[PDB]
């Protein structure tokens, strides 16, 4: 009784909010939630915006039962009236559509942000912020095919992953991550998104969200088996970066490695002093969206791209031997 | 116990204490210096080139000494840049009005609680759909140096800062009632005119005052404003009902944008009607999803005055 129903655009099970609607912060809500939802829905479906009675998405009160009530009756009895006319007579989503879904199964997981107990500008609590749009970019310059393995090292409560895995056709995707907390909201992530991505009617690719330790003998393997892999090193120690750049040396010719810190200099000389360096066996280039034909106007940030090349390494000892 | 940015035009320096300001749980001055330099960088190319490239990757927040190093190689690179111009003002990039708007509220808005704002449009989200609507909304009413843009309830004042940089209009006003952002309005509006000449940005004139829009000095003023901005979605139906008899006082011509439409889309003129504001108005809803938008599914309402609408219904009615 107490509570706002939205049907499925695809007939999946209703979208159930309970009144009074939930808060996730000073400025953002449940039922703006709502609304978005719709328009969203609406924007996606024609047929929709043409049965719905568009007046109630002027006249609404989010503080009063009976007019949000109103409004999600209107979506239902257009969304009959559409699933009449489709009875009569599974895509990815788009970008627009997916900043909203992982923003909602976000909202829905993340209940006590807090406890997350992280304070730097990659944090889940800002995703749509800047790494959203980043990691958008991201997708579109790094181009991945179904003979790809895409892997997040240490991918928080998996939203890269998620984003990643509703965009491109990668034969699989994983997220690993070592803390209790993001792994824990992780699980919640992996079944809200889920869920949504079904009630919306959108195909995503396959993905695995797991709790573990990125530096393990059993990821050794899996990272020299992995053609991209994603990471956040931007706050890594010394040792964590020594340790990855080993598990990166038996990566595959061709494996690509994006992240926020370089691994190896941008300028890399090969000389006698220097052949242990990564940067023997990999070509590096910072990516910004700032350079190109790229309509950008956010944040001015940078993504490091690095491509195992054995034929640095090569050349150097055909330069020595003759 | 200090950190300092050099203008690239020579301005006074950007000063900042230590230990550095904290804006909220995951923004500080520290990104602010970063993000600073690298707009700077960006927009100066002899800068990025000058400058040694591992000082903004190899840099602790945390760190005093860290913190300095990278300033300093950022001023030394500006010194080595001022010598280059020696040996022998524009409009600032959507990308740097975005940056310099943020770092304008951070140092104007030190306590934003006192706003008593729990609504989307709140000064604290500005940047976050608001900015990108704003922009939309320049490219598409292309006011010119004949234009007065007036914000109606301008808050702490950032729609009229956003235009004012980004339009030639003669003029931009900016009208808040309340006690608390009228305050804060003050300081954006120092903050952003220093922040501007650091960068050697160029911006259209405008005034940022305290007031009351429905007061009668403002009746004539409405009157006479080619482009209103008014985010009327809590007004109240009195409020409403005042306005529409000010927005019945403007030139042919007139528009106002809204977050509320005035008067029905799809209005229809007859002799039951005669006496709403739609018989005198054009209103279109405009959304940027319709038209590459992948932020929120949000509207503005632009509404024009336009007389014909009730001239053509008497004529109609004389010539059947
Ligand atoms: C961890 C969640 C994320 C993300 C997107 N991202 C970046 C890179 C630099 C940034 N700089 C500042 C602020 C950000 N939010 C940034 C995000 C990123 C990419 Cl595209 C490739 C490889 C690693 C990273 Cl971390
Ligand atoms: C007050 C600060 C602002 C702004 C930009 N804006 C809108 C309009 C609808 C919105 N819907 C949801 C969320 C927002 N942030 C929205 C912002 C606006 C415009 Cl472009 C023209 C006329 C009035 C308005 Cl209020
Ligand atoms: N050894 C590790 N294995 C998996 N995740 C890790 C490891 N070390 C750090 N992390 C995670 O990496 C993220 C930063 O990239 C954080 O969420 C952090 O918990
Ligand atoms: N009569 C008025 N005169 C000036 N500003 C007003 C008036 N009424 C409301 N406001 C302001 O309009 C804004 C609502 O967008 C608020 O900042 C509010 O204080």
């Amino acid at each position: 009784k107490l509570e706002l129903r939205l049907k499925s655009p695809v007939g999946a099970e209703p979208a159930v909010y309970p009144w009074p609607l939930p808060v996730y912060d000073k400025h953002h809500d449940a039922a703006h939630e709502i609304i978005e939802t719709i328009r969203w829905v609406c924007e996606e479906i024609p047929d929709l915006k043409l049965a719905m009675e568009n007046y109630v998405l002027i006249d609404y009160d989010t503080k009063s039962f009976e007019s949000m009530q109103r409004l999600c009756d209107k979506y239902n009895r257009a969304i009959d009236s559409i699933h009449q006319l489709w009875k009569g007579t599974n895509t990815r989503p788009s970008t627009g559509l997916l900043r909203h879904i992982l923003q909602q199964v976000y909202n829905h997981s993340v209940t006590d942000p807090e406890k997350l107990n992280n304070y730097e500008p990659f944090s889940p609590e800002v995703y749509g912020e800047t790494s959203f749009d980043l990691v958008a970019q991201m997708i579109d310059e790094i181009k991945m095919t179904d003979d790809d393995l895409f892997v997040d090292l240490g991918s928080g409560v998996g939203q890269v992953v998620l984003q990643v895995a509703a965009a491109t056709n990668c034969k699989h995707h994983y997220g690993v991550e070592k803390a209790d907390i993001p792994a824990k909201y992780a699980e919640t992530m992996d079944r809200e998104f889920r869920k949504w991505m079904k009630w919306y009617g959108k195909k995503h690719a396959e993905y695995t969200l797991e709790r573990g330790d990125f530096l393990s003998e059993e990821w050794r393997e899996r990272i020299a088996n992995t053609s991209v892999i994603f990471v956040n090193n931007f706050a890594f120690g010394p040792e964590v970066d020594h340790q990855l750049k080993e598990r990166f040396a038996n990566m595959k010719e061709g494996g690509r490695i994006v992240s926020s810190k370089p691994f190896a200099p941008l300028n890399f000389r090969i000389n006698s002093r220097n052949l242990s360096d990564i940067g023997t066996i990999m070509r590096v280039v910072e990516l910004s969206p700032l350079k190109g034909s790229v309509s950008w106007t956010g944040k001015p940030v940078s993504y490091y791209l690095h491509t195992i090349d054995r034929t640095i390494l090569e050349n150097y000892f055909s330069s020595l031997k003759n």
